[PDB]
């Protein structure tokens, strides 16, 4: 394969090869389904916003 391929976060859409989110299992574009055999990081957040 590729070695050290880390790049960006999200899965690239196996159809559109759209960097989607590593929280959303579909995709924009071409909403197609997320590929099962990706595999995303546990523990992940939004990163949302804190202290009010
Ligand atoms: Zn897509």
């Amino acid at each position: 394969g590729s070695s050290g391929s880390s790049g960006p976060v999200g899965w690239q859409c196996p159809g559109c090869t759209f960097i989607n989110k590593p929280t959303r299992p579909g995709c924009e574009m071409c909403c197609r389904a997320r590929p099962e055999a990706y595999q995303v990081p546990a523990s992940y957040q939004p990163s949302g916003p804190s202290s009010g």
